[PDB]
């Protein structure tokens, strides 16, 4: 019942690693392997449950994250036939709760993901074939459903033995209504110790006062719902309720609206253990100070020999109110196909059941060009879908359609210890699914981006590269200066799309890669969707303009090249780069190519100073850089360093249908000494691609830090290029290299930016890696 298995990350259920990657910095955020598929649309808020049936992933508060059991949470299956059988598919507590259950023993079954879809095939316990098929309605070019905080499990269940069969399958769920919200929001920002801004979060788990369970019961539908009284009108952040549902008609309903689950779990097991049932509660009565509750429900059917059974389970989850700072107050996207009040789990969960096998069919046609491409390998069609888990689980936010943004505002984090929005740099390799799969959304961000260019806040605050502990004393820069372009659209312990550059370890007010992102962004946004939507192109052209203004002030010596200089000053913000870069000057010429393009079509007067500058400056690159086998790091430093990612505005030119940057022959012959080098002398090509080596092998510094990393996005940006330039074999071979790295050592829905050599990770969650959505455009004919 697993669908293309092979195209599918499996692991035994319950089955743990010997060696997993972890984080390389102590005070970075490292919660083990654990990771599985997580559930809920894009800024529904989601949970995920890993390999081992824990429902140990909670961010239903918006950008925030919640890691932890909460045992009660699971799903329980009862047989009896020849014997009598009962488990939790869970593992069993630690701490001792719930000490009566008895837990689905490990290694007894699989676990397969290709996201939006899941499957728990459970295998040598029970005598019926069991699998519980779990997903959320993820559908490109589609804008309502993709937001939906609905998760389906999809059970099958048959009978291949001899003998008829009693079967119980109950979801217990705790009620955490009014937990998940800050208790200090809009706290003092800390410097933590690799330079970057934190906050506190301090949510109200375990806080349960006047939460109440309800049994529901329609001709159509029955199962629980989770409440707290009072439910305030306006909702505020942690207000609203959880439902689950099964169909009428399929087998005997046994419902408890009302359980203890602190205790050992005995009014429960007694019954369900012994013959599927549970003691009948309907108790809506608020709980009491200091005490938790939750619901149950049981479905008893029987299993003739060679008999086969369908069970949808729908869980719904109406928590509309995303706060970020104090009073800053959005609604979640899904709030528009229903309504803002925070009363509508049950309606939701009704939705779902109606539609399930429609969303199943939806979600199998999407992937089905993907799975039956001639020309992909197995672990590639597995890694582009399974990479797209981070719209859901990376912080993600949808708000409510405006008249300005009519499916809504969308943001990504770019990872739990990085904790801001869509990171300009970072999604100029991670944003290839969201251009490709919900444009609509990729367009917003980009209108986020265009309308936060002419802002400006004077306010200083502290630059974290430079902070040596005494805020009063500390160096500090403007937020934000007037047509700089903002690093992030902001965080959400302030205010996202609306204050930008929240980043603070450097003053991103003067990078030098960011203003050619943006136009480079801009430009494959309205080319990649039929270069028609000039709405989107005329709202960002003003931007363009100040972008490139903003990004020629840094063309010191009048060349037509901008120069890096002082602190990091593009995205590789650990590594000093001194006057003209391969990395900027080739992002600079790609964005001038894209402008003038851009800019023709649109018969704006701009585009004759963009061919000037152009004219000196492409030339000038090359006459500058070029050493013979590859182009320098910079001008000014005198590092003999290969930079892996030096051809980046190459790649970029070549993809938007632009002339190349530099000689074809010259690129091609940079990329084969990057490839010989960053790749296969690193460690003999057992990582990836390091970001820079010395042309044998080694490092120009032995400490230094982003030199000496593989960037999961960054490889995949390269394997992209490799494939452009004709370099096949070259791709798929890297490509291949940095997803085994990932699925086979504890990273799965989490990949990090950075692995070292030395099993070691840094910043997870993180949203670069999607960049292998530039593998499938460049390599996906169709
Ligand atoms: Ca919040």
């Amino acid at each position: 019942v697993i669908e293309f298995a092979n195209c599918a990350w499996t692991r035994a259920i319950g089955q743990g690693w010997e060696t997993p990657y972890r984080v390389r910095y102590a005070s970075n955020l490292d919660d083990g392997p654990w990771y599985g598929m997580p559930l809920g649309g894009f800024g529904a808020g989601c949970i995920g449950r890993s390999s081992a049936g824990d429902f140990n992933l909670w961010h239903v508060d918006g950008g925030e994250h919640i890691f932890g059991t909460l045992p009660a949470c699971q799903f329980s299956l009862f047989e009896q036939g020849e014997q009598t059988q009962a488990y939790a598919l869970g593992s069993a507590p630690k701490d001792g709760r719930l000490s009566s259950w008895q837990w689905y023993p490990a290694g007894k079954g699989t676990y397969a993901v290709r996201y939006p879809r899941s499957w728990f095939v459970y295998e040598g316990v029970f005598r019926a074939q069991i699998t519980c098929e779990q997903f959320s309605p993820i559908l490109p070019h589609n804008y309502q459903e993709t937001s939906y905080p609905v998760a389906v499990f999809l059970w099958t269940f048959s009978n291949p033995t001899d003998q008829s069969l009693t079967l119980s399958l109950m979801l217990s769920w705790q009620n955490t209504v009014g937990w998940f919200c800050n208790t200090t929001p809009s706290s003092a920002i800390a410097i933590r110790d690799d330079g970057s801004p934190v906050y506190t979060y301090t949510p109200r788990w375990g806080q349960s006062d006047g939460n109440f369970n309800e049994l529901i019961q329609t001709e159509s539908f029955q199962g629980w719902r989770l409440r707290r009284m009072p439910h305030p009108n306006p909702p505020q952040e942690g207000d609203g309720e959880w439902a689950a549902l099964i169909p009428t008609g399929l087998g005997e309903f046994f419902g408890c609206s009302r359980w203890q689950p602190e205790g050992d779990g005995a009014h429960l097991w007694q019954s369900f253990s012994v013959d599927g049932s549970l003691p009948f509660v309907n108790d809506p009565t608020p709980a009491a100070a200091g005490e938790q509750v939750a619901a149950a429900f049981a479905l008893r059917f029987s299993l003739a020999p060679g008999e086969r059974k369908q069970i949808p389970v729908v869980l719904a989850w109406d928590f509309p109110v995303t706060e970020f700072g104090k009073g800053v107050i959005y609604y979640r996207r899904y709030t528009d196909f229903c309504d803002r009040h925070g009363t509508n789990a049950v309606t939701l969960a009704a939705q779902a059941l109606a539609a399930y096998a429609t969303w199943q069919e939806q979600i199998r046609t999407w992937q089905a060009p993907i799975l039956s491409h001639p020309d992909w390998p197995d672990w590639f069609k597995m890694a582009l879908c399974n990479e797209l888990y981070v719209l859901s689980s990376g912080g993600s936010l949808w708000s409510a359609a405006s008249d300005r943004d009519p499916v809504g505002q969308f943001a990504v984090l770019e990872c739990l210890d990085y904790r801001w929005y869509e990171s300009l740099d970072v999604r100029l390799y991670g944003s290839f699914a969201l251009l490709q799969l919900w444009p609509e959304l990729e367009k917003s961000v980009m209108r986020a981006f265009a309308r936060a260019i002419p802002t400006a806040d004077p306010t200083l605050r502290i630059i974290g590269y430079f902070y040596r502990g005494d805020p009063e004393t500390a160096y500090k820069a403007p937020r934000k200066l007037a047509n700089a372009v903002p690093h992030d659209l902001g965080a959400p312990n302030e205010h996202p799309w609306e204050k930008t550059n929240y980043t603070a370890y450097q003053d991103c007010n003067l990078w030098k890669d960011l203003a050619s992102d943006f136009v480079l962004l801009v430009y494959r946004d309205f080319l990649f969707t039929g270069g028609t939507d000039l709405n989107f192109a005329r709202e960002c052209w003003p931007a363009v303009v100040a972008a490139l203004d903003h990004l020629k002030q840094f063309d010191q010596d009048g060349d037509g090249l901008p120069e890096n200089g002082g602190a990091p000053d593009q995205t590789y913000d650990d590594w000093k780069l001194q006057g003209v870069s391969a990395y900027c000057g080739g992002l600079w010429l790609a964005a001038l190519e894209a402008a003038i393009a851009l800019g023709t079509l649109l018969q704006q007067p701009q585009v004759e100073i963009y061919r000037q500058w152009l004219s000196q400056a492409r030339p000038r690159y090359h006459q500058l850089l070029w050493n013979g086998e590859y182009y320098r790091l910079d001008t000014g430093s005198g590092s003999d360093v290969i930079m892996a990612d030096q051809l980046c505005g190459q790649f970029y030119a070549q993809l938007l249908g632009l002339v190349d940057i530099v000689p074809p022959d010259c690129c091609d012959r940079a990329l084969r000494k990057i490839y010989d080098t960053c790749f296969l002398k690193f460690h003999n090509g057992q990582f990836g691609a390091a970001n820079g080596l010395l042309p044998n092998g080694q490092p120009e510094n032995p400490h230094a830090t982003h030199p000496l990393e593989v960037w999961t996005g960054i490889n995949f940006g390269l394997a992209a290029f490799l494939w452009q330039r004709g370099m096949i074999d070259e791709a798929w071979r890297l490509a291949e290299v940095v997803v085994r790295q990932i699925y086979e050592n504890g990273l799965q829905f989490r990949t990090p930016e950075a692995i070292t050599a030395n099993g070691t990770f840094r910043a997870c969650m993180y949203l670069r890696p999607m960049a292998i959505w530039a593998l499938a455009l460049v390599s996906g004919g169709s």
